[PDB]
């Protein structure tokens, strides 16, 4: 109950929220149904509209007007934004030449340039070019400030998950807003866009920018605008707050527009009806910049123009229906649309079975427009699993499609022509970023980057210390003129052993055989040098990875490859090798088909054994350095050492063997040599983070050989591909992947065919950032390059997307 009897006089859009049931005059009062009786009258004035005209210039103040054109308005901070233009012969901000802002030019008593986040919903990246004719204010921001060709949202590419990722630096799985609809089994509560429950603080994890600011003594304006407050009034409110006294004035502000998303759902992303909403958003930006110019803050404020997600063409006829796959359709609850989430309708039903639901949804129709996944099998780049609000069964829906439970759901709920929510690598889902102001660079293009990175930068912009988040702080230093964060490399926690020859062959009883007893002082010295690391500068180009946790491991050198071998996991944490453009692929000789060789540097007690693989009928083995790429028949024996062996399901070995036999050589030819680092990943609790040994759920039968959940590779070469990978003077180029280690190829519908038709497609789906692999392994790569650390940080966050341009 709200006692709405008090008044909002002198309190309109008050910053602090008063204790109920006293009536509120803050922006959120509309949302809680708790405003004072006179809120609309006093705080939402509209009389005479939003612009000055010639006849209002120097008028007598009239407190009823929406904004003012009287002489006292500047000092009151409540002129219409076009006031100086209409009445003082000033130009609009957009008509001024742009001039570099080398230093903040701020009024006296400003302690730091304010930050204004101008956020727009549904603003697809290509609108910057395709709508450029009708968005001159936005185009001036873009071309004069710092911009990216696009910014990658998080998955799912919905509004609340993305704005709250912007606010926190966190993946949706960590901040908890994992969709637009949600059930939390612990609370036994549901979250919906419409309604009241969404305001409860228990949904909202991490620490958003406004709370980070407040805790550290920086005041914030409102971020969540009540939907009924018009845009012109949000702008005027920001401008008024900016005229407050130094002690009361916020340093950080947000504006939000529900356009062009709102129209894009109705008309599709490029419907002719979309021109007008783009014009209107540009008008609003003009109003802000004119308003800042009046207050003399246009060369003082940092402005971020940022979208939450794009928009794709999606109509009712492109809907897949679970009723066409499942007979039990009434025993499930589906969260539908541009992604699918499935759980049992009733928790009292023990006849509900996720295994057969997945199977009934797998490759059932030739052009099926969605793919079912257990959430832990989703591409790791999506970081979408470690939350009880994310259902075990997930459907990744093709772009341009919807999924629904039954047809009745679609017509008793064509309306829409646009939607979003798909995989965050999809081009149509990409959004925008522009930074403009004294702290941003002048006329600078930067590469595309992920919205999870912005929280750190907004904190830098405000001199705040960021709460722990998923950005990689320093990876966006190149956006900034100053206030950069100067990160240091993490310290290595475990130093390696360097074992020499310590064991005789007969000490090993591993049940392994090799046809290798085939027998020179010129080349005896040669092999000794190779085992001591004489070729190491060729295969380990960027230094050895640092191990950032406590463990026991050995560096092992070979002619063709170097490895960091874990005595705990009985396999390499990483294997590093370089394949030049000229390298030759050979095959595994017949006499060496089943060969596995004890490694005399490593004890039997810390080795895998062949018997275990023999006894395990499901599990086979593969090698991290491929025998196919050996530099000589004699170097090929190294590739069969028991220390290069890793456990692999036969179904996975189809993938692995094709990558090693065909793809590495193809990349080396295309990229002028590549350096490859490969290894196992263990993520049994799907938290995106390296498992400790007591978290491993599966071993090769009868042994303590742990089974990886994934295998990674990091493939690096010279960005200037006229230089070979092993002699590169400048910036690097990388692509990486994290392939799920699965006992079937059910994920790939065309897998009965030749690997050349399906494997590369699979690997592209499972593209990754080197940073994702760092989290999953506790390793730190690129420790020794000639490149600045901030540049390496940007490389480590790079994602190779495989979308066209
Ligand atoms: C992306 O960035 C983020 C942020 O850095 C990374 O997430 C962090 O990872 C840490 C490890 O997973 C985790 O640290 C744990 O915190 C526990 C206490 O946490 C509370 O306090 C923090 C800080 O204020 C708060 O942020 C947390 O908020 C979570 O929980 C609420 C719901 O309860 C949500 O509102 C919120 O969204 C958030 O949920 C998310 O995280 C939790 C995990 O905390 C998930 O379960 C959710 O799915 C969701 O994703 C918390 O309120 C602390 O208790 C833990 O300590 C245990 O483990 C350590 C190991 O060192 C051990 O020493 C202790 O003994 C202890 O073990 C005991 O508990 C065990 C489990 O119950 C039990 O088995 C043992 O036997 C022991 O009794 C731990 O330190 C940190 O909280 C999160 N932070 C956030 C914000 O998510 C994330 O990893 C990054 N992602 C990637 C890929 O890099
Ligand atoms: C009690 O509530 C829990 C608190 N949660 C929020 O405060 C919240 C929720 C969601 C989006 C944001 C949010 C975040 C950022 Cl970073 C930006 C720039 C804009 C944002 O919202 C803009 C907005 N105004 N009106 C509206 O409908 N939206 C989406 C903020
Ligand atoms: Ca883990
Ligand atoms: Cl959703
Ligand atoms: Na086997
Ligand atoms: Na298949
Ligand atoms: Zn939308």
């Amino acid at each position: 109950w709200t006692a709405t009897s008090g008044s909002c006089k002198g309190r309109c859009f008050e910053l602090q929220e008063v204790g109920p049931p006293d009536c509120r005059c803050d922006n959120l009062c509309k949302s809680y149904s708790s405003c004072c009786h006179d809120f609309d009258e006093l705080c939402l004035k509209t009389a005479r509209g939003w612009e000055c005209t010639k006849d209002r210039c120097g008028e007598v103040r009239n407190e009823e007007n929406a904004c003012h054109c009287s002489e006292d308005c500047l000092s009151r901070g409540d002129c219409c934004t076009n006031y100086q233009v209409v009445c003082k012969g000033e130009s609009h901000w957009v008509d001024d030449d742009c001039e570099e802002i080398k230093v903040p030019e701020c009024p006296a008593g400003f302690v730091r340039p304010p930050l204004i986040i101008f956020s727009v919903d549904g603003f697809r990246a290509s609108y910057m070019k395709k709508g450029s004719k009708v968005m001159p204010n936005i185009e001036k921001l873009r071309s004069c400030g710092t911009h990216a060709p696009y910014m990658r949202p998080v998955y799912p590419t919905k509004t609340f998950p993305n704005l709250y990722t912007l606010a926190t630096g966190l993946y949706p799985e960590s901040h908890g807003i994992v969709g637009n609809s949600m059930y939390d089994p612990v609370f036994d509560a549901s979250f919906h866009l419409r309604g009241r429950e969404k305001f409860n603080h228990r949904w909202w994890g991490g620490q958003p920018l406004w709370i980070t600011a407040t805790k550290q003594g920086v005041r914030a304006g409102t971020f969540f605008w009540s939907v009924s407050i018009p845009h012109e009034r949000r702008i005027l409110t920001i401008l008024q707050w900016l005229s407050l006294p130094d002690n009361e004035r916020p340093s950080v502000y947000a504006f939000y527009s529900e356009q062009p998303d709102f129209s894009g759902h109705k008309y599709g992303p490029f419907g002719p009806e979309m021109t007008n909403p783009l014009r209107e958003i540009d008008k609003t930006v003009g109003q802000l910049m004119d308003g800042l110019k009046q207050l003399r803050l246009h060369r003082c404020v940092n402005v971020i123009f940022v979208g939450d997600h794009g928009m794709e063409d999606v109509t009712c006829d492109r809907t897949e229906f679970l009723s066409n796959y499942l007979t039990n359709v009434d025993d499930i609850t589906l969260v539908p649309g541009t992604l699918g989430r499935i759980r049992a309708k009733s928790i009292n039903n023990s006849k509900y079975d996720p295994k057969t639901i997945i199977a009934a949804l797998t490759c059932k129709k030739p052009d099926q427009h969605f793919k079912p996944y257990m959430k832990q099998h989703l591409p790791k780049r999506l970081h979408y699993a470690n939350n009880r609000r994310i259902e075990d069964i997930h459907l990744l829906v093709d772009r341009r499609w919807h999924v629904a439970r039954k047809p009745l759901d679609v017509y008793k709920k064509c309306f829409f022509q646009g939607d979003h929510g798909f995989d965050n690598k999809v081009n149509s889902m990409q959004t925008v970023f522009v930074g403009y102001g004294p702290t941003f660079k002048y006329r600078t293009k930067v590469p595309p980057f992920e919205n999870i990175e912005l929280y750190n930068v907004m904190c830098d912009l405000l001199g705040l210390k960021p709460a722990p988040n998923n950005g990689t702080h320093g990876s966006l230093n190149h956006l900034l003129r100053t206030n950069t964060f100067r990160p240091t490399m993490p310290d290595e926690v475990s130093r390696p052993n360097y074992p020499g020859i310590m064991y005789l062959q007969s000490e090993f009883d591993l049940g392994c055989t090799c046809d290798d007893k085939v027998e020179n002082k010129l080349e005896e010295l040669n092999k000794r040098l190779h085992t001591k690391g004489s070729t190491k500068e060729r295969h380990l180009l960027y230094g050895r990875p640092a191990v950032l946790y406590r463990t026991s491991y050995d560096i092992l050198y070979h002619t063709d490859f170097e490895s960091g071998y874990s005595e705990i996991f009985l396999m390499p944490l990483w294997t590093s090798y370089t394949i030049s453009k000229q390298a030759e692929v050979s095959s595994i000789p017949e006499h060496l088909t089943n060969c596995v060789r004890p490694d005399v540097r490593v004890s039997p007690g810390f080795s895998q054994n062949c018997l275990a693989y023999k006894n395990d009928k499901q599990m086979s083995y593969g090698f991290l350095f491929p025998p196919y790429l050996s530099s000589s028949p004699e170097a090929k024996y190294d590739a069969f050492l028991v220390t290069n062996m890793v456990p692999m399901y036969p179904a996975f070995k189809r993938v692995w063997a094709y990558f090693q036999r065909v793809l590495v050589k193809k990349y080396a030819s295309e990229r002028n040599g590549v350096n490859v680092i490969s290894g196992p990943i263990f993520d049994y609790n799907y938290d995106g983070l390296r498992d400790t040994e007591d978290e491993i759920k599966q071993y090769v039968e009868g042994s303590s050989i742990p089974v990886p959940t994934h295998y990674y590779s990091i493939i690096t070469s010279c960005l200037d591909f006229t230089q070979p990978a092993d002699k590169c003077d400048g910036p690097l180029s990388v692509s990486s992947f994290i392939l799920p280690h699965r006992p079937d190829n059910d994920e790939s519908c065309n897998s009965s065919e030749d690997e050349s038709k399906w494997v590369e497609e699979l690997m592209k789906m499972h593209t990754a950032r080197v940073r994702d692999i760092e989290h999953l392994t506790g390793l730190d790569f690129y420790r020794k390059t000639s490149r600045s650390y901030s540049e390496i940080l940007t490389l480590k966050t790079y994602l190779h997307t495989y979308e066209s341009e």
